[PDB]
């Protein structure tokens, strides 16, 4: 699975109360960024509406058939490039969500998530983005690691 068009809107359709709305949208939009500057897609934010990629946080049952778990376990999950559901993001509000080294980075989650929605699946390199399994990095100048822009670069030339 994998986009047709370069040009990608998403949509922030709610937000955790744990950051600042601007902290919120930073994090998503710099996690957007990691994947546009290894490949040839433009994310554009559009405030109302339906966006290809819908962005939420959600807690336990949330419409989709798989449910969210509460605190801890799954932190999050997202849909393959497609119509509808397709490419979107859930986040499980019963997390914390941070911009700091504790659990869980809300910048870095959305960075793995959207791996997912441009049609990534996980690796096995530990020190993958798209690794199953969360682990805090530094974020100041984070940049895609190289096992990730292999991936990308494998789906979209
Ligand atoms: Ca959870
Ligand atoms: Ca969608
Ligand atoms: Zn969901
Ligand atoms: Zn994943």
């Amino acid at each position: 699975p994998k986009w047709e068009r370069t040009n990608l809107t998403y949509r922030i359709r709610n937000y955790t109360p744990q950051l600042s709305e601007a902290e919120v949208e930073r994090a998503i939009k710099d996690a957007f960024e990691l994947w546009s500057v290894a490949s040839p897609l433009i994310f554009t934010r559009i405030s109302q509406g339906e966006a290809d990629i819908n962005i939420a946080f959600y807690q336990r049952d949330h419409g989709d058939n798989s449910p969210f778990d509460g605190p801890n376990g799954i932190l999050a999950h997202a849909f393959q490039p497609g119509q509808g559901i397709g490419g979107d993001a859930h986040f499980d509000a019963e997390e914390t969500w941070t911009n700091t080294s504790a659990n869980y980075n809300l910048f870095l989650v959305a960075a793995h998530e959207f791996g997912h929605s441009l049609g990534l699946a996980h690796s096995s390199d530990p020190g993958a983005l798209m690794y199953p399994n969360y682990a805090f990095r530094e974020t100041s100048n984070y940049s895609l690691p190289q096992d990730d822009i292999d991936g990308i670069q494998a789906i979209y030339g």
